[PDB]
């Protein structure tokens, strides 16, 4: 293809042919990349000999006229059943739009017309404008809750790593101090074959949990199996894990070894079972259907190929017979091995009932939110999602992020992205699913990159991101099905929405009810002039830090820049005397607007740089957030414990412990301490006067 006739399938296939560099100026995506990124998409080449009636979906907002316009000629008689079974039915003729019934109630429907044999269907949803909010927020409280990794979790009872049951623990006592809800990292499973790769956000799959969450002691079977009690006893195995408590870094490889093998012969009498378990079990695993199956088939095949060769880390390293789940020896595998693909289902179904039981518990202590999932922007291509639903991915793609002024290389996140074309020819399927998957038994969704519902960097395979292009995704339509799918669960969505915006989307967010997201170190202005607690916006969440970015004392000591300077992330030392330049103005402002706006004691310190972090300070810092107009607070326990250390540095590949430094103290010892406590007294009083 020459230039023109590409610009303009490039053009409707929804690619961007543009966008802002890194020195501000607007610039042409190359026609080589309009190349490949249209034969990295799955389009269907269009026949137009009799083309439908109506369109495979359509999507409409409660309250309004919903004209569905009719292509063709000749009487078609429309039925519309809708999701409860409702029916309408009537005639109308081709080239004149009608509009369906009125009143019609929110959810998925179906239009079926039919003309001679011939049939067309449109799946017609009906969709609330707005995400759905706790009566809390309504009535214009100011909740608060802890935004925790829940691996770095300490407890006197975990295998090495924190689970669901310190999690379960952890609800009551954020709860008895007027916290409202707890949030989480990711949790989407990831790779028991390959525990080193513990990233979150490179999942296998979206809709499935981490099974090194599980905790143990929770598992019935396993304290009835004679044979997991005889390894329990074991001096090694009570040794093993003494060491992997005591370990100030998760040791994931040992922690999973750990609970593997505890939970394989707890299997085996679980197995054996003829009770409300197994028919929970196996009613679960029914409703759950084949995205579940390939699952657990893919971590039991995993399981198998790392032992033939450890580099195995996932299907494409696979031999490619293994790479196509209907070869015949996928299938061999899968029936000779059901058992261990049972064994995987059913690890499956101990962290969504464990998951289920923590959910259980925040209701009981009425918690308005309870629990706060993340969820990650895409999958891995490795992994098992895009291994058994392939033509989903465009997998000669990877989202990333342009050149900007701050980072003028980009990034390359790593993930295929999700088809846009596939999205809406499979009527959204595949949105409603995730949706689905992470909103439930939770009061609260965090959509990382929520800017994705609009679009993403598409950047083809083995190119640096400045070959990259923005490709579109029908952002309305999507923002209507996670209101409808939000206010279906009660659950709240939190759109992280850092970085740039563009006005019009900004709009677009806060009147679909989608929560913003603040960080306190990037609410300030050019001038380091930082924004007035009361100045956030009402419909927001405010916190200090995340996990990408330095605690309160790192951030304050220049923890970061310096830890970085030692690992060789700031080889450039021009580059790094600005970034200490820039934090140090960046501090002074900060103080200003504490003292300014009544956070600290007359007697501290107004000037920064002769300021170390201090009990005082920390408090203030965080009493700053929580006397903001944001409508949740989200408080890190690292500073709670004055910690020092990041948990990961954007960047770096091996050389620091990302996803795996501990918290400082254990839960139990935190909640006895009278700092802690007096701390979140303060803040949770604080939230009670901001009214």
């Amino acid at each position: 293809m020459e230039s023109k006739r590409l610009d303009n399938a490039a053009l409707a296939a929804g690619i961007s042919p543009n966008y802002i560099n890194a020195h501000g100026k607007p610039q042409s995506i190359s026609a080589e990349t309009k190349r490949r990124l249209l034969d990295a998409m799955h389009q269907r080449t269009a026949t137009k000999v009799a083309v439908t009636p109506v369109p495979n979906v359509m999507v409409y907002t409660s309250g309004k006229k919903m004209p569905m316009v009719v292509e063709g000629s000749g009487e078609y008689s429309w039925l519309l059943t809708t999701e409860e079974g409702t029916q309408y039915k009537g005639h109308v003729t081709g080239g004149k739009a009608f509009n369906l019934p009125t009143k019609l109630p929110e959810g998925y429907h179906t239009l079926t017309l039919t003309q001679d044999d011939q049939r067309a269907h449109c799946r017609v949803i009906v969709a609330p404008k707005r995400c759905y909010e706790p009566q809390a927020l309504l009535n214009k409280q100011k909740l608060w809750g802890a935004c925790v990794q829940l691996y770095t979790l300490r407890s006197e009872k975990n295998w090495g790593i924190g689970d669901f049951g310190d999690l379960k623990a952890m609800l009551v006592d954020v709860a008895k101090r007027g916290g409202s809800f707890i949030g989480l990292n990711p949790i989407h499973a990831l790779y028991p074959a390959n525990p080193e790769s513990a990233s979150p956000y490179s999942p296998s799959s979206r809709r499935w949990l981490n099974v090194i969450y599980i905790d143990v002691n929770a598992v019935e079977d396993f304290h009835l199996s004679e044979e997991a009690q005889a390894w329990w006893q074991l001096p090694t195995t009570q040794q093993t894990l003494q060491q992997a408590r005591d370990a100030d870094w998760v040791d994931y490889s040992t922690v999973t070894a750990l609970k593997m093998t505890a939970l394989r012969m707890a299997w085996k009498g679980f197995a054996q079972r003829d009770d409300e378990q197994m028919a929970a079990f196996r009613q679960f695993v029914a409703e759950q259907g084949d995205s579940l199956f390939w699952q657990a088939a893919f971590d039991a095949l995993h399981a198998q190929q790392v032992k033939e060769d450890e580099m195995r880390w996932g299907w494409p390293a696979w031999p490619e017979m293994y790479q196509n789940v209907d070869s015949p020896e996928v299938r061999q595998f899968c029936e000779e091995h059901r058992d261990d693909v049972d064994f995987y289902l059913w690890l499956q179904w101990l962290a969504y009932s464990q998951f289920a039981a923590c959910w259980e518990i925040s209701q009981g202590y009425e918690m308005p939110i309870g629990l706060y999932r993340d969820l990650a922007v895409g999958v891995a291509e490795g992994g098992a999602e895009t291994w058994c639903d392939r033509e989903l991915y465009c997998l000669k793609a990877s989202v990333g992020a342009p050149p900007d002024i701050l980072g003028p290389l980009g990034q390359n996140w790593g993930l295929p992205p999700m088809d846009p074309h596939i999205i809406t020819a499979r009527a959204y399927e595949p949105f409603i699913e995730l949706l689905r998957a992470n909103m439930q038994n939770c009061g609260a969704l965090r959509i990382d990159h929520v800017m994705s519902m609009l679009r993403l960097w598409w950047i083809p395979y083995g190119e640096t991101a400045d070959q990259g292009a923005y490709v579109h995704y029908p952002v309305d339509d999507l923002l209507s099905i996670l209101a409808l799918e939000s206010k279906r669960h009660r659950c709240m969505v939190i759109g992280e929405d850092l970085g740039t915006v563009p006005v019009e989307i900004v709009g677009k967010l806060r009147s679909s009810g989608v929560y913003s997201y603040k960080v306190l170190y990037f609410e300030n202005d050019h001038e380091k002039t930082f924004r007035a607690p009361k100045a956030y916006p009402e419909q927001s969440m405010a916190v200090a830090a995340t996990h990408d970015l330095p605690t309160l004392r790192g951030y304050w000591e220049c923890g970061d820049l310096t830890l970085g300077k030692t690992l060789g992330l700031y080889p450039d030392e021009v580059v790094l005397r600005g970034l200490y330049q820039d934090r140090e103005l960046a501090k002074q402002g900060l103080l200003d607007a504490l003292h300014k706006y009544g956070c600290l004691p007359k007697r501290a310190g107004h000037k920064a740089s002769l300021m170390s972090m201090t009990p005082t300070l920390n408090r203030g810092l965080q009493r700053y957030i929580a006397d903001s107009n944001s409508a949740l607070l989200g408080l890190q326990p690292e500073d709670w414990l004055d910690m020092a250390e990041p948990v990961n540095i954007p960047g770096t590949s091996y050389q620091y412990k990302n996803w795996r430094r501990k918290l400082s103290a254990t839960l139990e010892s935190m909640f006895a301490d009278d700092g802690v406590n007096k701390l979140l007294k303060d803040l949770d009083r604080r939230r009670r006067s901001a009214h």
